[PDB]
């Protein structure tokens, strides 16, 4: 008779951020009219779609800090809304992240940076 698993108990599930669930193979269609990769040439959008999504999801941390070095410089007080609104964004909580969101914080975060590197 072992002795360690002794203090939790299983009670209900509720998964976070990956955790239960991982669609990883794509192979079986279940909307109407699926023919939008036949030759299978799809995975490396699919991948780089939500790779690009923990791309950035790490200068989503970065824009805290800017938010303050930012508002600190009243010559620089219009950037402020641009930290705050690239984080507010990259931190969407409904997994719904369009590649204009990704690419436009990539994109503004980059332009950002010129400006902050002197």
């Amino acid at each position: 008779m072992h002795h360690h698993h002794h203090h939790a108990s299983v009670t209900a599930r509720t998964p976070q951020n990956f955790s239960v669930p991982s669609p990883g193979p794509l192979n079986t269609p279940v909307n109407p009219s699926s023919v939008m990769s036949p030759a299978g040439s799809s995975q490396a959008e699919e991948q780089q779609y939500l790779d690009k999504l923990k791309q950035l999801s790490k200068y989503i941390e970065p824009l805290r800090r800017m938010i303050n070095k930012i508002d600190k410089n009243e010559d620089r007080k219009k950037d402020l809304s641009k930290m705050k609104s690239l984080l507010d964004i990259l931190t969407d909580p409904s997994k719904r992240c369009p590649l204009k969101t990704l690419q436009k914080c990539e994109i503004a975060l980059e332009k950002l940076k010129n400006d902050m590197a002197v």
